[PDB]
């Protein structure tokens, strides 16, 4: 229709970009400066998961809106089949300070094989990184400085990137698989964080102490982008979408926060936490034994009242939607499913708009409106209080007034923003490892 906007796909990481022949996973966020951050999984031997590859963690920015692109950078890049997987993207509007978090593994590790628990040790009262070496010893990392069993130090230091200094002289990396010292074979989550806007980023914080409980095998980010919480009692905190899986294998998602700025960091309950399912069984995520309850891959808004939804990957077929009360702390017994949304099992995004539309508060959401990761449909819906809880709090559901087609065939990952001209960019895969394909849509086109 006339004035309806829907540029021609970009293709804004491909194969040869900064010399990486495969890209997976994309995140897309303005800056309050304007400027458009994609970040991405730069997947060096082919498309597949850690730990069957060797992943860096690429950018690109633009800073007229979305019509031209730097020439990228990589800002994470561990040896030797250590990757970064699933990046995220938020910013802390008060400092203006840009954080990208990701999940980190050592060579030989990913999803399926991570070990239990952080990989760190208390020794009093503070966390400490362990290294093991040939013989299963352990020692750990204290400011930067190798310790053994017996608090004795050692001639071994590291640095952020975990590098593995003997007397001042690099030898290995204790994230390889040829260190004489390495960390634990699991699940990390790193933090970066970037103060000019995205041109440069910060080197690795690793989390873990803080976020990963010790019942917990894999803790990953859920890729695409965080919030920050606008309204009530909890404005300001930045809430970070992540899932994990249990020591029976099984997922559940949660939000990780930081109330003060990114510089502490606690994991909440998943919604799978005293879930009421459908018939009035209670779950617990860290006892859940089946498949068909598991809450994988999310993202997360903000309802007017600053109550949060969490949009959930899931095994139903359909939306599944958690409500947290307290900030994502706790979330409501009962997770909606919600079957005007088909959900193959594929991440998806979903953001807040800031312009009401018909009248109503409204969301903007992408995924594969399809069983396979097919039909790639970005969708317009409308916040409705539909009554309250036993507690008195509102009660909000959606209506998918507005549902476009945007790709055809192939659609897996993606992730929405808001552009300063309150139209919406979308990165997207439109090929499982290829080419990612960058539009622009405005409203007209989305409603027409
Ligand atoms: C850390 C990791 O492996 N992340 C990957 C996840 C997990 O494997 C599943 O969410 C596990 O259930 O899934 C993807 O394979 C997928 O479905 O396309 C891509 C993503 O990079
Ligand atoms: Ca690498
Ligand atoms: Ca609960």
């Amino acid at each position: 229709v006339e004035g309806a906007v829907k540029t021609e796909p970009v293709d804004l990481f491909h194969p040869g970009f900064l010399n990486s022949s495969n890209y997976r996973i994309p995140a897309l966020f303005k800056t309050k400066e304007g400027t458009l951050i994609a970040s991405i999984d730069a997947r060096r031997h082919g498309g597949a998961d850690a730990p069957n590859n060797d992943i860096d963690t690429a950018v690109r920015r633009s800073e007229d809106g979305g019509k031209t692109w730097d020439e990228g950078q990589i800002i994470m890049d561990y040896p030797d089949k250590s990757s970064v997987i699933d990046t995220t993207l938020i910013q802390d509007d008060e400092t203006g300070r840009i954080f990208l978090l990701v999940t980190h593994f050592p060579s030989k590790y990913g999803f399926w094989n991570a070990g239990l628990g952080s990989g760190f040790k208390n020794i009093d009262g503070k966390e400490y990184l362990c290294l093991y070496d040939s013989s299963g010893k352990e020692f750990t990392v204290r400011e930067n400085v190798v310790y053994d069993k017996d608090s004795n130090k050692t001639e071994y230091t590291t640095n952020a990137l975990g590098d593995l200094f003997k007397n001042g002289t690099k030898i290995d990396n204790i994230n390889s698989s040829t260190a004489p010292l390495k960390a634990k074979g699991t699940s990390y989550i790193n933090l970066v964080y970037s103060d000019d806007d995205g041109k440069t980023w910060s080197e690795p914080q690793n989390i873990n102490f803080q976020v990963k409980k010790d019942w917990m095998k894999f803790l990953g980010i859920a890729p695409g982008r965080g919030i920050q919480i606008k309204n009530g009692e909890h404005k300001g905190r930045i809430v970070v979408p992540v899932y994990y899986t249990n020591e029976k294998g099984k997922q559940s998602s949660a939000v990780i926060y930081s109330d003060d700025s990114g510089k502490n960091w606690t994991i909440g309950e998943s919604p799978n936490d005293n879930r009421k399912l459908e018939n009035g069984k209670i779950i617990n995520s860290k006892t859940l034994s089946d498949d068909a309850p598991q809450l994988t891959e999310c993202q997360v808004v903000e309802m007017p009242n600053g109550q949060l939804k969490l949009f959930m990957r899931n095994l139903s077929g359909y939306l599944n939607i958690a409500t947290s009360f307290d900030g994502g702390a706790t979330w409501d017994e009962t997770v909606e499913k919600d079957t005007n949304v088909l959900e193959p099992y594929c991440q998806l995004s979903v953001i807040n708009y800031s312009q009401k539309v018909d009248g109503k508060d409204a969301v903007i959401f992408s995924n594969p409106n399809a069983r396979s990761r097919s039909n790639g449909t970005v969708r317009i819906g409308l916040i409705n209080q539909v009554g309250t809880y036993e507690n008195g709090e509102p009660k909000y559901e959606f209506d998918w007034k507005y549902n476009k087609l945007v790709k055809p065939g192939y659609y897996a990952y993606s992730c929405l923003t808001e552009l300063s001209n309150g139209n919406i960019g979308l990165l997207y895969e439109g090929t499982p490892s290829e080419e990612m394909s960058y539009i622009e849509m405005n409203l007209k086109y989305l409603e027409s």
